[PDB]
């Protein structure tokens, strides 16, 4: 069970976000790893992780970061996997930084983009599910159960208390 | 038979989306390119995402403008993983196109690229890298791709 | 005694804001229904919702939602029926993207869209009861009666303490 | 006689309300589309708005950019359904525009559209769906206008 | 000792900001009245202050309002007298509705704007204290005598605690 | 002699500030129209504020984009009002302009008026308010100019 | 040890984020002096500091400012000297009105500008550092020293509690 | 020997960026003025700003639009006085750009500049500022330079 989901944040900030991505990976059964790389405090792990994930055997990253968030994109740079980028909520402008500097990649290194904040962690978890359930029925049909119990899990009206 | 599915929600999207199309073609991955309105066409968009998987396809590339709700609904309906490509909108120059598509609720994800033909572009790419992970002809035209790509900046401005 | 005004959101936690178009509706004694409708979880039951709403005997739907807040504009493309939206203050952009994904239809579906949070409830209510009156004398009398004891509630001075 | 006023701010507006005053008379809907400015006329606009009813008028269409104060001190003095169009603004896009109309204070609502022509064409629309309640003629026009929008949409980008 | 400033804000919520523009002109010795006007729930109220407030002898008019803040404008558009706009500070978007609706008014009708806030509301007392002691020495005497202590209270380094 | 001063901090601005100058000439407010760059002329402006009263000004109006710093520096050095034009910037259209001028903390303020020519021409019609509170025939011609704003316009859109 | 850097903000509520540049100057050994300066409040007491700095032997300013932060610009203005900006995060707009009237200092008078808050003010103290790193090679081997630290202090992954 | 790198993330950037060489050419400080992708030449951009200190190089100025990366990777890499210029962007005008690179976190620092073609000259007076400190020869040049520009500013607008 070697991971094929790399999940990595800047600081252990970032972990009361990125958690959310980790559970979730876990719930589905889908090996993984989740590791602190920050972009602007440690560059040469960065690249260092991100060009030997794929001969690792990593299909898909997910990267988190706030405020001028680069960790997402200075992986693509380094990776030909999909990297997905979760927007960590920042404290003064409540992530818009964050989501701008990770989304307005310019052409030719895509990071696919989540919502800021826990939203955007499941939600990375999720969409890295439905690339892995690409090639293996067992995950689809286990992210199409995910599907159906959240479908049936909708009540039709709202409690008034 | 297309692996890919390009859809917009209407023909003036094309102007942004055609860079989509064309990064496809010259990595040779087979696809089809459409439009699907998901506020006039409400119901050919259900019909398109809910067959998606067992026609074949792989990953879904939806463009939309001003209030985008195309690819959000379009993952409402499909387990097949979908990019968003918020085109650029006249007032608002595509920060309402952006703010529609990348906030998604948890549960059910976009993944979403930057405003206009940058982001329609990297959709492209990343519905190669995607397709990659199984397709080891593809994955080294991708990486040719990518080498090129780097290789081919220059060194200095002219 | 069938509803007139069909109140839906995506969410539980979207009925504290909503709570107040229910609110003013039964205060003006104005029939309705009060639902949850996902956009995102339950898309046919959307469909389905607003493509029967007319032959139900429904005239006004609000539809209030929060993020990338998809359901009123959903509901539009389904029905003739006017749909008044409510954009629910989000988490980290404070009803900036709820806004934004509402009120920015493109020409041909429209969702008319009232302010953020419980102040857009109230007055979704009160355009959807402006909307009734037209036909309903009785409510025209209940509606400008509403608005003469509105007007004649502001105090000519502040209190200060 | 009129059963929809369209007003607004300015003639420089008016590129924009057209788009309203157009659709209207498309669908057979008697109108009257005026220059009605909250800042320089603002005893005509009292005026207007406390007389729309009385006069027979069912919806007003507001459309104003800037400061736009237009639809929001129209249904301070009616009862009537007042639906507004931000008019996009030189500097701001009509993102002031936006706010300054959508963001009524609860007790007095506007039903607020896009910023722009699109917002002009639907503001057209919600008072045609409006109408349509009562109207079975109007809401069968209605039904074929929504039914010929969805079907004229292509299948693919030329 | 007739008012000749006035002080009118929307609603009793809006006197928590509008109250420092009441003390600060009580602290200059400016004669004004403060009350409250609806632009959107009393706007026969509103259109009869503004269009008498000059032969009242009213110098400057400084109002406050929230969110769709109409009523700086809507009072301007019926005086010629000096009229300024405070911003008040609105839940979900923090003031940026209020700001832009008061400040951007087309031409022909002026409203001379002040921050967000407190620190607004203090400001139009002191810019209409201003406008009033181009004609009133003794004004001119204690505004300049303000400024002064206001220059020489200032510390020449911060405490470290 | 000049009792409203126009100040601006380029060349450029003037495209903008002209509009306050026509208005005063207009309304026959004996002024003066200058350039005064805060922060390429911080001691030109130390000085015109700091005289300002003793020459006989009565209003200051200045105008400034980007870090838009002449209008607050200028109330920081006289008593007398006054009045912010934020010039619409290149890349921010004006919303930098308007931030750095309105606002200024409690204690020293600036009256706003909105983005570009708009702001221009209101801020000369402010200027023109606060005069008319002290002469009469001042006030005469401000009232003729706001009651043939109102009465010129029309009632519908040709 | 004559101060080389001056560390200057409009007011005592400042300090709360620039005693972050204040705290990082002491630790890098660098001789310093904190003092306030309000560019609307203390017009001339600026114009004097800022154009006797480098006279003085200041080598770099670092100015916060919050709202309408005109400091750090007006400081520019009237020295040679480096001058670092940082964005006070203001109550109602979240230092996004301090971020905008300090970085868009127009072509001819420059301002370096940093984060928004207590992220900026360390910055601000590190850039200066790094200026004055350049000429003085016991600070540049401290500063190189402290990045070394930084970046070893980063620990492989996340602690789940 | 250049003391000053400028450097930028491709050649449409170098729109914005000639102004800062040209600046840097005026003060006759010596440079050199290359490009370097973030994205697209990261392996590049690492090895540049690794060996900028020992080449000798003292100022390092990175101009890049979007997502702007390049000077934020830069000064992860070096402990140089890096200064960051957001360039104009197409759909969000530099206000992308602009968050991208000034909201560094703590411990890594950028001195950012305005978006566009103020801040590619701003960043060249700012790195002349630092390297004044140091050479009293530039220092006179520098001074002769902000003499020129405030003496040349006209008192009155044309
Ligand atoms: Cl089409
Ligand atoms: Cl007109
Ligand atoms: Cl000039
Ligand atoms: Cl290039």
């Amino acid at each position: 069970s070697a991971p094929v989901v790399g999940i990595i944040m800047g600081s252990q900030s970032d972990f009361e976000t990125m958690r959310h991505a980790d559970a979730l990976l876990t719930e589905l059964e889908i090996p993984h790893e989740t590791l602190i790389v920050s972009a602007h405090r440690t560059p040469d792990r960065l690249a260092d992780y991100a060009r030997t994930a794929a001969e690792r055997g990593l299909n898909v990253i997910i990267a988190g970061a706030g405020g001028a968030a680069h960790l997402p994109g200075m992986c693509a740079a380094w990776t030909r996997l999909p990297v997905l980028g979760v927007p960590v909520e920042s404290r003064a402008l409540k992530g818009m930084d964050s989501l701008l500097s990770i989304v307005q990649m310019p052409g030719g290194v895509p990071v696919g983009t989540l919502a800021i904040g826990a939203s955007g962690a499941k939600n990375a978890a999720l969409l890295a599910a439905s690339i892995l359930a690409l090639y293996n029925p067992a995950l689809a049909a286990r992210l199409e159960t995910f599907r159906a119990l959240q479908t049936a899990s909708v009540p039709n009206s709202p409690i008034t208390e």
